């Protein structure tokens, strides 16, 4: 069946703003975790989170940005880098029913919903409320507002699966060049950072609270003080294009998805099961002729979580495991942006030839004995790479990418 | 190429709790639509809503329904529906990685997402909110409520488009299978039905104004003093099954999905461009080597929504139209699940051999001349029905069903 590729790429992440900036960031483990003061005063005990750090104001035009809350925001800004990276010009790409656009969010806008009610609730009613909270805070969001102004006319659509959000929105897209649908779809995610969402994570004792007088230290997977994972925001974008596709026109193929696991777990709403990840690890391999050289695990800096998907990989692997890094000890755990960027990330290393460090870890885990966790930034030349994304819901989603 | 048939349905709807009341009342014509006095009551222009009658205290286990919003209990009702229907036991799907579970919502949970800040800003903070708020909220929250439950291991996540939602999600799992990933996929959605969702609509006019002390005559498609849509709430849920496994377990067949069209405007972002709905529908008969006998139009009963569907009708059919009927006109729009409630709608039609009717037209628009529009029930053998679903965002589905 036909082939799906990386052709272009484009991120708005706590470690930077283009790739440029996230390349920088992933060779030299530089942390993208600040103090909030925001999450501070509205009373959550995580004060910490992975920002993005630009001034969006006038870089989309006014007729599009109305429509829009922050993850279609970052998602637009990814999608414009992602079309530049991969040097696809509007006869291509507009107005054409073989290109589609596949990105959703997590959490949608917690922020516009809560305008929404509280605008409503006040003295004025529906004239506080405005005409644009619709288009801000659906679900499909980030799809819709981007569908527009790209003119795309094939599929468009979000998937949402919390953490696993934008790695399904990729797979998804795999799926629609190996049924012959779509030449190119544009998939990835964004997310917004807000008190609103971050306070219901915070409710749930999920967000890192004892690290808060020094921000840079407390995403930190792995490590055995680590408290619970620190909120952050973006967005990302990919282009996949199918492989003919891709040759015929002289796109810089990054790599081929030769690899897309999707399970679910049928067990515990917001803990991981084990079994489902390594049936997700497992799909994703199948049929993969190449030893997988680096594993960017899902690996939030939770108690549990971090420590169940090494017991997964060890099953997987048995006693031929990859090196392994968590970026979201540097990154934050952008929700549902998490999946494109980290696949952003992943084919950085694969395109530089480099690990990017798992930082923070003070003193391992003793479950995380005896694996290659790389917390050195190291240069090696990488052929075959893995990303995990395992949400909440007993979601799960595995991407595997190669070079071509 | 693995063909898709449907092998069990499940409703909460507007017009009834049941296939059974969902038959009666479209036989009948009979609305759904009732005067809500908590849309009144929060300083709305729209006091109609198509609500879900039934008291659901006590019909989900206190622990699986604690991490439920109002959408995944109406979804999770319809999933148990059409797993009796389909006569799966629990053996049958359960732990069973070729099972999987597609379902979404277009709002996920407004009245969560205001509940978690309004807690978050009163006396209790962080115990107020309490920690079932992200499953609640989340933009997958039906996809995660229902997996975990109903024990599914093969894949699981939501997509949103608006009020074409639960199509995508049909649609989605008829690619699952054939792509020979899943054998059975559950499909559908859910939608709650609050002010906190509903005055957003309201506030840029989308929703019906003049029609408040005639509840049941606010919702009219085609007619010429249409003045928006008639918001509703609810779920559905279809058992989509590959047609060899279907048949080799004595399943009772629906139908087969014989076409699925997604596409998308890229146009205007306020309107239906006509020209999406068009590629839609022919990409959907693509291939399909029968006429389409029934045609469930999206109409929501908008002054311009309604007349760019039938142009796009004429442009499709030409002087051969299908005999069409606006059910939104019975029982609302219940936007991410009005999808799977509407191809539940024409299965019933195709299963019994009727065509509901069109209510509420006392003026015919002066531009849906020559068309066949229905307004009286009418006993007909049908064998190939369609179902359109055109979301806000200009992103496309539609349904091909045809017997077997």
């Amino acid at each position: 069946m036909k082939r799906a590729v990386i052709t272009g790429l484009g991120i708005v992440s706590s470690i930077g703003n283009n790739q440029q900036e996230v390349l920088a960031s992933l060779r030299e483990g530089r942390s993208g975790i600040t103090f909030s003061q925001e999450l501070k005063d509205s009373g959550m005990r995580s004060h910490v989170w992975g920002n993005v750090k630009l001034d969006t104001t006038g870089l989309i035009d006014r007729k599009v940005v109305r429509f829009m809350s922050d993850a279609s925001i970052y998602a637009f800004l990814s999608m414009e880098q992602a079309i530049a990276d991969a040097g696809l010009s509007p006869e291509a790409y507009q107005n054409n029913p073989r290109v589609g656009l596949i990105a959703g969010s997590g959490g949608g806008s917690p922020r516009f919903q809560v305008f929404g009610a509280d605008a409503m609730r006040g003295p004025r009613g529906l004239k506080a409320v405005g005409p644009y909270v619709v288009t801000k805070a659906m679900a499909s969001g980030v799809s819709a507002c981007l569908a527009t102004p790209f003119k795309i006319h094939g599929v468009n659509y979000s998937i949402s699966s919390a953490c696993a959000t934008s790695a399904h929105c990729i797979g998804n897209a795999v799926e629609q060049i190996q049924l012959g649908k779509q030449d190119i779809v544009f998939a990835g995610g964004g997310e917004e950072l807000c008190w609103e969402m971050a306070c219901e994570f915070d409710a749930m004792g999920a967000l890192s609270t004892k690290y808060n007088d020094t921000p840079e230290k407390a995403s930190r997977t792995y490590d055995a003080h680590r408290d619970g994972f620190v909120i952050a925001g973006g967005g990302g974008m990919v282009v996949v294009e199918e492989l003919e596709h891709a040759l015929a026109r002289g796109a810089h193929i990054y790599a081929e998805i030769v690899g897309y696991g999707a399970t679910s777990d049928g067990a515990d709403m917001v803990a991981p099961s084990g079994e489902g990840a390594v049936r997700c690890m497992k799909m994703a391999m199948h049929g993969v002729d190449t030893p997988i050289d680096y594993l960017n695990s899902h690996g939030t800096s939770t108690p549990v979580g971090d420590v169940k998907e090494l017991a997964a990989i060890r099953e997987v692997f048995g006693d031929k495991s990859p090196a392994i890094s968590a970026t979201k000890a540097m990154t934050g755990h952008s929700l549902g942006a998490a999946g494109v960027q980290e696949a952003i990330y992943s084919l950085l290393m694969l395109e530089h030839g480099f690990i990017a460090p798992s930082i923070n870890i003070e003193e391992l885990d003793e479950q995380a004995a005896g694996l290659n966790i790389v917390t050195e930034t190291t240069d090696r030349e990488l052929t075959t790479v893995m990303s995990n994304s395992f949400g909440f819901g007993g979601t799960n989603a595995t991407l595997v990418m190669r070079k071509l």
